[PDB]
Parts: structure tokens; sequence; C-alpha cells
């Protein structure tokens, strides 16, 4: 028999607190979207040795790796996982988190334990900035999480915590300060020619701009938690849309985010704004995912359609809002 | 037979956002608390005339009304309410939302009626400003709800707009943006001799004020939903000292509200900071209910025994939050 997972995508609208001052670091913005979706299936190995097939290598080596780990810490059998449907990697869905947990709790059904979804991302080593894929794993849905207290030393030299998920501190995930069902509104996906960043790249990048100025985190704080989350909680589309512009092209940290993609974004973004048919858009994370919010979907296909045989995207289609996070069945 | 209906205080934290140009106005952190609590018998009036007793003259008059607007609207009989423990009334307890919302839940039980707590606060006429003591009647616990959208014409007067309750535009009560359990912490309830405001005082004053300046409303979301809310998801008691305390001493408006008390209740928060026995200290609304967290309670008692005997507060006791909102049982 097999434990098949089925998982959500991570979309992230903006990490709100960076800046020098302030009592906590972090906190993001988030929703869970059906494609793209995670498909896998985890049964015993009956050679006693861990497989993982359907990734790009830096997951399938992690995978592995949460595998070997958890065979471990719950004394269960080696596992093989057939990913017959990838989140693609580095793209600005989550895809490491989502899939870590996706896979650790099929492996856990396998094992007999339902493992909090929360602790097992400390046990992976995510959270460190997003609790956004962990807290969308077991919920669904729209989410803003709280980010992580600033210790006692963080004043003097901020940039010790003011880093990317690859070189933060050792933490716990964030819980969700925030978490609603998303609205049964269409969401647009946009693949854009943005480039993926280099581990070193994407730190000197990330402190050459953190610390931001205290008034832009609070202003970000604003435009999530008094602007974004309750025109979700009342499902008013005009408030919402207002809301994902105001952070999209303003922003301090989405705006420096855009900057350093440079054209392959801004100038989806840009025809996104100028184009009747897309009432908002959003870049996710660096993407190259964006994503985009209409009352005239039927209008927004054509263009999107029209951007894509034109070459200044490389794909789009429409999904919904994920309210659930990860599902699991037993197939043979 | 009598529906026996039970419901805590509301304290609040701050109004949220009272700026000029903001995407929405109000929102409000607040708290449930047991002591002071509500407890009122509703039964059928014999004589078929609405009869309330127990309560100040003010709340009496608009109990008998709604009892009134809800014998018609549920075709239902004449109430008698007796109020056998009153919310003080204009103490920043939200003693109006919170009776009007617990008697009329225990008349629908009466007429075989379970209303919706938020769609009734709206028959009533409440939360045009605050939605805390209407989202607590249904939850308990802590919650920030996200006050309300501002609409086209708000930049051009937004006077018009930012008003208190009495003063404020019909709208609907906002729903819950956050709703957390408190943790089994104990508050301190201090009662100070601070005045009750007049209705046409309490409008020049908030005139005055408001529209406050953008980085206030900006730097005050940052403290409620990336200080105060995330310390209580995490149940970290020295964070939600931190962040209670910078908007008790630091917040725009609730600076504006101590300073139109006067001594009167800044000496008594003055006194809580320098007090080792006190952690944290906060005003509900513009009092004279201020309340207060601690680690050590044994010191916080002989502290606040001390300034009760001197005549510096009126009163003071230990309460804990209720995490589950208003409570009604079937008695004789
Ligand atoms: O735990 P999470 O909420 O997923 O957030 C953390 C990860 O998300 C971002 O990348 P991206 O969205 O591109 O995901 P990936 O790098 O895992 O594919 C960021 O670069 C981290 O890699
Ligand atoms: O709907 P709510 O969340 O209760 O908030 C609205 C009411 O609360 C404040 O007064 P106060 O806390 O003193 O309550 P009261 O004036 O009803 O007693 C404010 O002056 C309003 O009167
Ligand atoms: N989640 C992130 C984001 C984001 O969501 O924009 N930017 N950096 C990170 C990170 O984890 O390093
Ligand atoms: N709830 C309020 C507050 C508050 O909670 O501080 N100040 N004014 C009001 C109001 O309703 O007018
Ligand atoms: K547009
Ligand atoms: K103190
Ligand atoms: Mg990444
Ligand atoms: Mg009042």
């Amino acid at each position: 028999g097999a434990v098949r997972v089925s998982a959500p995508a991570r979309l992230s609208f903006t990490l709100i607190s960076l800046d020098g001052s302030s009592l906590r670091r972090n906190g993001i913005a988030a929703m869970a979207v059906d494609r793209p979706g995670l498909t896998a299936e985890v049964r015993e190995a009956a050679d006693g040795i861990v497989a993982v097939t359907g990734t790009a290598e830096e997951t399938a080596r992690e995978l592995a790796a949460a595998l070997e780990a958890l065979r471990k810490l719950w004394d269960g059998p080696a596992a093989r996982v057939d990913v017959l449907e990838a989140l693609p990697q580095h793209s600005g869905f989550g895809s490491k988190t989502s899939t870590l947990l996706a896979v650790g709790h099929a492996y856990g059904r396998l094992c007999g334990v339902e493992p909090d979804l929360r602790e097992l991302a400390r046990t992976l080593g995510r959270g460190r900035v997003s609790g956004a894929s962990t807290g969308l794993s077991a919920y669904g849905g729209f989410l803003v999480d709280g980010g992580h207290v600033n210790p006692p030393d963080f004043a003097e030299a901020p940039q010790k915590y003011l880093r990317p998920s690859r070189f933060a501190q050792q933490v716990a995930p964030p819980k969700p300060v925030v978490r609603l069902d998303f609205p049964d509104w269409p969401v647009l996906v946009l693949l854009t020619h943005g480039r993926h960043l280099g581990g070193q790249e994407e730190l000197e990048w990330f402190h050459s701009v953190a610390p931001i100025p205290a008034e832009e985190s609070w202003r970000t704080s604003h435009l999530v938690f008094m602007g974004l989350a309750p025109a979700v909680l009342e499902q008013d589309f005009d408030a919402f849309c207002a809301a994902v512009n105001e952070i999209t092209f303003t922003g301090h940290f989405k705006q420096a985010q855009i900057a350093f993609q440079g054209d392959a974004v801004a100038d989806v973004l840009e025809a996104g704004r100028a184009a009747p048919s897309v009432d908002a858009i959003a870049l996710s994370v660096t993407g190259p995912a964006c994503f985009a919010f209409t009352k005239r979907p039927e209008d927004a296909e054509r263009w999107a359609w029209e951007l894509k045989n034109r070459g200044l995207i490389r794909d789009f289609w429409f999904t919904r809002a994920n309210n659930q996070g990860l599902a699991t069945t037993v197939v043979s």
C-alpha cells in the first residue's frame, strides 16, 4: 500500500518587519493555491534503501535526508517517495517546505504517526524566516504569521538575524496571527522570465536592503493587517485589490525584490497594472511566479494568452485558493 | 422559566487607524475578562410590559428599546430583564454593547431563536467604531478587528468618519482579523479617579486629535499585529508586556486619551511603570478602568492595596481572561 499526499503551493505577498528597531522581525502574508500542486506517493522500500524520484536534485537530496532523519526518529521503515507532480523549485511557490511537510506527513501516516506539521517543520530546519508554507500545509487559506521576537542583542547588529532563510539563525517556525478562508475568487498565475538567485548573491543583496527604514516596516504591517487581511475576511474584492497593488508597487522590500529581478518581472507587473482585465498583480518572493486577480477572468485569459504567444511570459493558468492544506488517501 | 446569561467585560488596548490617508479606519485590539462580569435573567413579562432593573438609567432605556425592537422583529413576548450584576457604565468595560448582546441573546433563547451576535449588534446600532465587545461576546479571548473600509470621499473630509461611536456614520460592525485564546495569565484591574466624558466634550476632543499622523497609524498597526498579537499567540509574557507598555506610553491616540484624563490616570500609569511588581499597565479606552500584568501577583496585590488605602485608586481586583464569551443556562 501507499500514502498518496496532495498539497497546494504557497504564494507570498510580502515579508513585513525588517528594520533595526522592531520588537519582532519577518512576518509573512501568504495564501495556498491548487496549481501548481504537489502529488506524491510514499511506500515502504523493500530493500530498506531510501529512494526519491520526480524532483530536482536539490529537493531530492533534502527529501532523502528528511526520510532518513524521520526513519530514525519514528523507528520506521526505509521509504520510497515517487513525486508524481512536483512544485517548481525556487520559483516563489514555497516548494521545499511544502514538499518536505507533505512527504514527512505521508511517511508519518505510513509509520502510524500523525506529526504536528509545525514541529515537523522545526525538525527539518524550516521556518527561520517564513511560517507561510508551514501554516498553509496545516490549514490552507490566507495567513499572516507573527515572525520572530528579536533578542536583546538584535539592535547592536541587526544583520545577524535579518537574513534569507538559508543563512538565518536557528529558531522555531512562526505561528499564524491571522488565518482565514480565502474567498471563492480565481487566481491568475504568470511564470515570468525572472532568474533563480545564488545563495551568496541573495545574502549580499539582502544585507544591501535590510535593515529597511522603521517607517517602512510599520507601513507594511499597516497594508497587510489593516488592508489585505480585513478585505480577505470581508470578501471585499476592490479593497483586497487596492491593498495588493499598494504592496506590489510601493512596498519597500517588495520594490527591492522587483528591482533585483529587473525588466523580466517589472515589465509583467507594469503590463498587469496597465491592463483593464487585471485588477491587481503581485510577485511571489523574487519569482519567477507572479499572481493576479480579476473580476474579468475571460478578458485576463486573452491578455495572458497574448503575453505568452509574444514570449513576455513563459506560461499562465487560472487556479483557486486551497482552504484545507495537505490531504492524504491510502491507495494500492 | 428564565434564561440566565453571563458575559465578560471588554478591555481595549487601542484604536489603530485614525489618519486621513489610510485604506481603513478604526481597528481595535481587546480582550475579555471575567470581572467585572454581567449576570442577567430574562423572562416573559406576564403583563406584556417590557421591564428592566439593575442598571444605570441610560443602559436601562436602551435595553428596554432593544427588547421592544426584538419583540417586533422575532414576534415574541414582552420580556423583563433583571440585571443581577451590571457591568460598570462608561468605565472602559464595553458595558453597553456587551449588555445589549447578552440580554438580546438571552431574549432570543426565550423566543426559540439563536441570533448571529454580529447581526444583532448591527440591529442595535453597535459597531460603528469598535467590533471588540461584539466579537468577544461570541468568542471571548483576545481579538483585533479590521475596522472599516474608508469610502472614496474619506480623504477630502476625514472628520466625517473619524468620530466617537455616538457620532460615527452607520456601518456594519467590523469582523475579527485576529482571534486567539488569551494565555492563563492573571489580569489586575484598577479603578482610577478618571472622569466620565460628555458626548459633545468627547466629539470636540476627538476632532482635536484625529486625523492623527499617517506614520502613527502605521506604528500602531505594527505594535498591535507585530507586537501584542504574536506574543499572545506564543504565550510570551515578556514580549506581551513590552508591546503593552509601548502602546500605553508611546501610542499616539492612547497618549491623547491619557492626557485628556490628566493626573487621575497618568499618576496610576506612572506608579505602575515605576513599581517592580507591575510588568505592564494599560488604560482601557479613557477609563476609569486601567489593567496590569505581573509575574509577581503576590507583590502587585500589596502594591494595589496600598494605592487603594492611600486613595490614589477607588478599587482593584485580580481576574482572568474569558476564552468563551457569553454563556446561558435555563433556570426556574
Ligand atoms: O517556508 P516557506 O514559506 O516556503 O518560505 C521559505 C522559502 O520560500 C522562498 O523561496 P520559494 O518560494 O521560491 O520556495 P523554494 O525556494 O522552496 O522553492 C525562500 O527563498 C525560501 O526558500
Ligand atoms: O462596542 P464596544 O467594543 O463596547 O466599544 C464601543 C464603546 O466602548 C467605549 O466606551 P466604554 O468601554 O466605556 O463602554 P460603555 O461606554 O458601553 O460602558 C466607547 O466609548 C463606546 O461607548
Ligand atoms: N520567504 C521569503 C521571502 C518572501 O516571501 O518574500 N523573501 N525571503 C524569504 C526567505 O525565506 O528568505
Ligand atoms: N472604542 C473606542 C475607543 C477605544 O477603545 O479606545 N476609543 N473610542 C472608542 C469609541 O468607540 O468611540
Ligand atoms: K490593471
Ligand atoms: K513597573
Ligand atoms: Mg527559495
Ligand atoms: Mg463609552
